[PDB]
């Protein structure tokens, strides 16, 4: 799953969700 802000591959939503911390709109 591509993160769309920076689209680093996530094989999972769970990890792809966690990773908005990163940003988090
Ligand atoms: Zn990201």
């Amino acid at each position: 799953y591509k993160c769309g802000l920076c689209e680093r591959s996530f094989v999972e939503k769970s990890a792809l969700s966690r990773h908005q911390r990163v940003h988090k709109n």
